[PDB]
DNA sequence: TCGGTAAGCAGTCCGCG
DNA sequence: GCGGACTGCTTAC
């Protein structure tokens, strides 16, 4: 086989690198790599090396990297750019292994580990590790084990061995239902003492040395109080033993509000899972606990204990353990499902970087255009220092506010890579400025044309035609991976819509489900089998194909990201190719874009329907446009319709035989104009949406910018088994809503677009008369919170203080003297509820640590308090307000004279 | 929250005769 | 009460 990195580090004049080898086995070796770098030499002087612009280059070759290191910066004092790649593991990286790389994952050894740590006096702080350690669960991927290592004697009391036998039993047995399917992998091991376990941790270690280390808040926890506590313990030498290399350093993290530190192990690549689905989900949580995400993810109850943590280990040692590995394998299985270590290989591989370099598209297209461009000979630019400055971004149409009952959206393919391709918009493809009209002369092509030589944007810039820059290049491969896997996925989703039509009618038989892959469209072979299924096997295949989705969604929308990443990574300051030209010109020609076809798309339908001046374009931002087809619909008359279905169909058919022609013409007519070097504006049909056929439903409304919802039949070709809700930006989708209400909100939408105004009044009122009794934590609002100190005087509310704050600081005044108490963490998430006047916490409301009971102290007197009327008024009505009077509809019965009868 | 811009709503403070 | 200036937070793209 090819060989392939694990983890490369450079540690003064070494590079230290652990591999994969021909054979497939892990090595580690040192390598005194000489770098080189370049300056810019005399065009007599004959070279094979060029920067960008086309100037000659003389290579430097260094006796080793600290030389390199110290040239850059005499280049500095004298004021000459010092080029070529200044992290001399990528250059080291891109000569090793000068192919694409083939990755073998079973070769990778991948650590999922937690611990527990029990503390009588708070949160134990990693950075002083003050307590004992008492459990460990280590998943090797190699092995497939669950190596448990379990403290049985501590200052905190000794306890007796965990029992695997009652762990496997149900938790109506009395036991802690660790799931079936791991119970033979689990190799445990009990210790009569902290130091022995430690040791022998270790020791293990060091036999199965992690490459991908992760777990849920490993690197700001698990890691900094392994290595912690083992140096407060045994030394710095032996807690440097967590490191391949024995390097490691305490690395400050910073935000605008603080700091805070994290451990650095040499030859290790953290991937702390808590942070690969902050980045890779798409989701944004009231909670990042494990327990939330978990149920969120997967389904599976929140594990149940009583008692606080701290007294958990004492009073059920056996739970205290079950639960330990369990946390392990929970990771494992929301790693099964949305396949984000997977996605960090391969793009790590991909971009030959360290694989923990993937959370910064910076770093990673920096090291995919560094290696695409060494491949031709060409030398890198230094980095320079520029100042943040502000630059303009997309347009977003203001919508009338209104009911909208018939509407077909269309959307620009991956907009913002396509117009670096369309234009050729790169470093070193810069041909010159024009000089730019208003943006509304472009729009109405009133403008004169801005060249008839270079590929033009309207924000005045001009582009090279005769070869491709390298970010279009690189770009595009980028783009055609995402296009395959979207493919996938697209698949995936009609082929669960297929299933879902089946279990109407599903078979009294007992049978299996089909083996399939449901990354391509069903055969019309495979629909029949279908249709004789019984509902278990259905279901089963449902799952399947909503897995493949799944696993499609991942790798396509963070393809999507990462190209997307390198158009605003032009307004990075930190980017070597940081140039606010080449970033306006791609949001610019942007807004063009949008608007240049809204123009072609009225024009063509008051074409159509005889009108003048007729706006059938409602909304739009940045790339799509929200088409009224109430005239069309009209044109041949809702009576003519079977149902639903079909009206659907013939919206279908017209978007896609009358409307894209239109709109390709259009964008065909607006290259020219521009001069662009390809044609790639792409805008297909999205969304088609209205009410179901004969119902009063009224299909959709706008309330205002980013803000809308539709009863989407069919959306990019997957016909819905039943309507699809589409919201955007209600209150219904934001993570601050009271999960009960978003529920609530979202059922008075449906009813709103799908059944009508009498409907909703119905639902209204009953939600109104029985919201009192829903869950507390489902009636709480959720903010993050910050600077809760810089508000906080003396224990009350400074000047300013907002809502959620003064919350926390309520919170905190009720629980003062209880280091037991959950304290509310700077940054974290809380649920927020408001409180009657005359409470006994002495302020307007209360907050608490979100995902979270609030503390037994204090919660009789919260529920007692709790202001429900505010809270509805808050969360629900005024929203409610918002939709009803945006879409022309009352949520309670207006009298009439009927009621004189 | 270590890892591009546009733009909405909650809430504080305070004006608005 | 509502709206502007401002802070804070959140989502759409
Ligand atoms: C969603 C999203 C969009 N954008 C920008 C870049 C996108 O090209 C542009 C339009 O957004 P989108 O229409 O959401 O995405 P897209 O056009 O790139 O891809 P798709 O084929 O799925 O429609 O907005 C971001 O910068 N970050 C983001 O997270
Ligand atoms: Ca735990
Ligand atoms: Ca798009
Ligand atoms: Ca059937
Ligand atoms: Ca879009
Ligand atoms: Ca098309
Ligand atoms: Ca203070
Ligand atoms: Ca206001």
């Amino acid at each position: 086989m090819k060989e392939f990195y694990l983890t490369v580090e450079q540690i003064g004049d070494s590079i230290f690198e652990r591999y994969i080898d021909s054979n497939g086995r892990e090595r580690t070796r040192e390598v005194e790599y000489k770098p080189s770098l370049f300056a810019h030499c005399p065009e007599s002087q004959a070279t094979k090396y060029f920067d960008i612009y086309g100037k000659p280059c003389t290579r430097k070759l260094f006796a080793n990297m600290r030389d390199a290191s110290q040239w850059i910066k005499r280049m500095e004092d004298i004021g000459l750019e010092a080029l070529g790649m200044d992290d001399f593991k990528l250059a080291y990286l891109s000569d090793t292994y000068n192919y694409e790389i083939k990755y073998d994952h079973t070769k990778i050894r991948v650590a999922n580990f937690d611990i527990e740590v029990t503390s009588p006096d708070g949160f134990p702080e990693p950075s002083q590790a003050k307590h004992p350690i008492d459990a460990i669960t280590h998943y090797d991927s190699i092995d497939d084990r669950f190596y448990v290592f379990d403290l049985l004697n501590s200052p905190y009391g000794n306890v007796e061995e965990w029992s695997i036998e009652i762990a496997a039993k149900l938790q109506e047995q009395g036991g802690d239902e660790v799931p079936s399917e791991i119970i033979d992998k689990i190799i445990y091991m009990p210790f009569d003492n902290e130091k022995e376990l430690l040791m022998e941790y270790l020791n293990f270690w060091q036999q199965k040395t992690p490459v991908i280390l992760t777990g849920w808040n490993v690197e700001s926890f698990a890691i900094p109080y392994v290595y912690n506590r083992i140096k407060n313990i045994f030394g710095e030498s032996t807690a440097k033993r967590l490191s391949p290399h024995r390097k490691t350093r305490v690395k400050v993290i910073e935000n605008m509000y603080g700091s805070r530190e994290i451990i650095t192990l040499f030859g290790i690549s953290v991937l702390d899972y808590i942070d690969l689905y902050k980045k890779f989900s798409f989701t944004n949580q009231p909670s990042y606990s494990l327990d939330y995400i978990s149920e969120f993810e997967l389904n599976v109850g929140k594990l149940k204990y009583d008692g606080p943590i701290s007294k958990l280990r004492e009073s059920n040692h056996q739970r205290y353990i079950s639960y330990n590995i369990i946390a392990v394998y929970r990771v494992l299985q929301i790693d099964a499902k949305r396949q984000f270590i997977n996605l960090s290989l391969d793009m790590g591989y991909y971009a030959k970087i360290q694989i923990q370099s993937v959370f910064s598209p910076i770093k990673t297209w920096d090291a995919i255009i560094f290696n695409s461009l060494k491949e031709q000979n060409k030398v890198i630019p230094q980095g320079r220092s520029h100042p943040v400055q502000p630059y303009p971004g997309a347009f977003v149409k203001e919508p009338i506010p209104n009911r909208y009952k018939y509407v077909m959206s269309f959307d620009l393919t991956s907009l913002y890579p396509s117009i670096i391709r369309q234009v050729n918009i790169s470093p070193e493809t810069i041909a010159g400025t024009f000089k730019v009209a208003p943006l509304h002369d472009y729009i109405n092509a009133v403008a004169e044309r801005p060249s008839d030589v270079y590929s033009c944007s309207p924000n005045g810039m001009m582009y090279y035609k005769d070869r491709d820059g390298v970010v279009p290049t690189e770009i595009t491969k980028v783009f055609n991976q995402r296009k395959e896997h979207k493919g996938y996925m697209l698949a995936a989703q009609r082929n669960g819509e297929i299933i879902k039509e089946a279990l109407h009618n599903p078979n009294l038989s007992v049978d299996e489900p089909l083996d399939v892959d449901y990354r391509f469209d069903f055969s019309d072979e495979i629909k029949e089998k279908i249709k004789k299924l019984s509902a278990k096997s259905l279901n089963e295949m449902l799952f399947r194909a909503q897995r493949t989705e799944v696993a499609g969604m991942t790798a396509q929308i963070n393809r999507k990201a990462l190209i997307n990443g390198l158009a605003g990574a032009l307004g990075n300051v930190w980017f070597r190719y940081y140039d606010l030209r080449n970033a306006t010109a791609i949001t610019t020609f942007g807004q063009m874009a949008l608007q240049w076809i809204e123009r072609k798309v009225n024009e063509y339908l008051n074409e159509v329907c005889g009108t003048e001046g007729e706006a059938f374009v409602l909304y739009g931002d940045t790339d799509s446009i929200y088409v009224s087809a109430d005239k069309i619909i009209d044109k041949v008359g809702e009576s003519k319709f079977r149902d639903t279905n079909h009206w659907v169909d013939f919206l279908d058919k017209f978007a896609r035989e009358r409307m894209e022609p239109a709109i390709d013409r259009g964008f065909r007519e607006m290259c020219e104009y521009m001069n662009n070097k390809q044609h790639l504006m792409f805008m297909d049909r999205e969304a088609i949406a209205g009410p179901p056929l004969g119902s009063k439903g009224i299909g959709g409304f706008w309330t205002g910018k980013k803000r809308y919802a539709l009863n989407v039949w069919d959306m990019e070709g997957t016909r819905y088994a039943e309507p699809k809700l589409k919201i955007m930006g209600l209150e219904t989708q934001k993570s601050s809503t009271p999960k009960a209400v978003q529920k609530a909100l979202k059922e008075c939408i449906r009813r709103m677009l799908q059944e009508g105004e009498e409907s909703l009044q119905e639902y209204f009122k009953e939600f109104e008369k029985e919201f009192r009794q829903l869950n507390y934590i489902s009636i709480a609002s959720v903010s993050s919170a910050n600077n809760i100190a810089k508000y906080d005087v003396g224990g009350f509310p400074g000047p300013k203080c907002p809502f959620h704050i003064r919350g926390i600081l309520t919170y905190n005044r009720a629980i003062k003297g209880n280091i037991d108490a959950p304290q509310v963490v700077e940054g974290e998430k809380v649920y927020v509820l408001p409180l009657r006047e005359g409470n006994p916490f002495g302020d307007k409301c209360i907050a608490w640590p979100s995902g979270t009971e609030i503390t037994d102290l204090i919660k009789d007197d919260v529920l007692h308090w709790m202001d429900y009327t505010v809270l509805l008024e808050k969360t629900f009505i005024k929203p409610l307000e918002g939709f009803t009077s945006a879409a022309k509809l009352d949520y309670e019965k207006k009298a009439s004279l009927f009621d004189m009868f």
